[PDB]
């Protein structure tokens, strides 16, 4: 089901490659075009074996000597794909969070479009690399109820998919219903439980049955009931119940859409899905847009940065 557009390299051989790279860097400038030709062709694992063989072959460090060569967008397009796949995400999460402002768009994406497992692979790796505790760090950056909400993800306790209990899909949306429009005021109590633990088939049919009884969908409704960081969130977590190649490919967009460019969203989003569903985020960009990513990105990207991108991405229609 799921599908990624960057895969394994059958012939391959990192010795090879790592030297490659050496002589692509080696001299006077850089042969930036040798370098995303090889990077964007292999998988996330084969690149830390080159990665290795390069240290081992010239006692050198890759990422190091790019950080060296390489600049602007493409360095940091190439040094994201340089980032081992278990800890990209608690890379960036540890980089929104630092400093004095945060940069809650990030912790919103990550942690809404991240199933519970990952939620917790995404934990382990966090502090075992910066020796700090995720909750504690979104905690401490956080409040009200936006960081109530994301603790409750960072649970990743959500329940089981099992059999759908109507009686039981009936009673959520008239709690939803009359936590929201039927009072002088906001629950968020109510919807930051029934949104956050209840499961993936159950609250689908929840979103139905709650357009039924009350003529809104519950992304109106949260726009009407909530505001600021809530607000995004929730929208976020609904979105992602719904489909989160669909969410993605929606937050992709609105980063180029704009005038200017969110490389940072734009770089995020293909690197991390890359090998996990960017093909499916793909079709969903299409459907929804009109537009392929592919031709989207052709014209708000340039340079090396632009063809690594559209190597990454891939499919011309889509
Ligand atoms: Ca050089
Ligand atoms: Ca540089
Ligand atoms: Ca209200
Ligand atoms: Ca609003
Ligand atoms: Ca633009």
């Amino acid at each position: 089901a799921l599908r990624g557009t960057v895969t394994d390299f059958s012939g391959f051989d990192g010795r090879a490659d790592a030297e490659v790279l050496r002589k692509a860097m080696k001299g006077l400038g850089t042969d930036e075009d040798s370098i995303l030709n090889l990077l964007t062709a292999r998988s996330n694992a084969q690149r830390q074996q080159i990665a290795e063989e390069f240290k081992t072959l010239f006692g050198r460090d890759l990422v190091n000597d790019m950080k060296s060569e390489l600049s602007g967008k493409f360095e940091k397009l190439i040094v994201a794909l340089m980032k081992p796949s278990r800890l990209y995400d608690a890379y960036e999460l540890k980089h929104a969070l630092k400093g004095a402002g945060t940069d809650e768009k990030v912790l919103t994406e990550i942690i809404a479009s991240r199933t519970p497992e990952e939620l917790r692979a995404i934990k382990q790796a966090y502090e075992e690399e910066y020796g700090s505790n995720l909750e504690d760090d979104v905690v401490g950056d956080t409040s009200g109820y936006y960081q109530r909400m994301l603790v409750v993800l960072l649970q990743a306790n959500r329940d089981p998919d099992t059999a759908i209990d109507d009686a039981q899909v009936e009673l959520d949306a008239q709690a939803l219903f009359q936590a929201g429009e039927l009072k002088w005021g906001t629950d968020e109590e109510k919807f930051i439980t029934i949104l956050g633990t209840r499961s993936v088939s159950h609250l689908r049919r929840v979103f139905d049955k709650y357009m039924t009884i009350s003529g809104f969908q519950i992304e109106e409704t949260i726009d009407r009931e909530t505001s600021g960081n809530l607000e995004n969130l929730l929208l976020a977590v609904v979105k992602s119940i719904r489909s989160i190649p669909a969410y993605l490919a929606e937050t992709l967009y609105y980063a180029m859409k704009g005038a200017g460019t969110d490389d940072h969203t734009l770089i995020r989003v293909i690197v991390s899905r890359s090998e996990i569903d960017l093909f499916n985020i793909r079709k969903e960009f299409r459907k929804n847009f009109a537009t392929s990513l592919y031709s989207m990105i052709k014209g708000d990207t340039s340079g090396d940065y632009k063809k690594a991108l559209l190597l990454l991405c891939g499919g011309e229609d889509d």
